[PDB]
C-alpha cells in the first residue's frame, strides 16, 4: 500500500534485463 514499494520491484525486470538482451546479442551474429 505503499508508492516505495511499486517502484522497488519493478526495476526487477530491469535489473535481469541483462541476461535477456545479451541472448539478442549472441544471435545478432549466429
Amino acid at each position: 500500500s505503499n508508492k516505495g514499494a511499486i517502484i522497488g520491484l519493478m526495476v526487477g525486470p530491469v535489473v535481469i534485463a541483462t541476461v535477456i538482451v545479451i541472448t539478442l546479442v549472441m544471435l545478432k551474429k549466429k
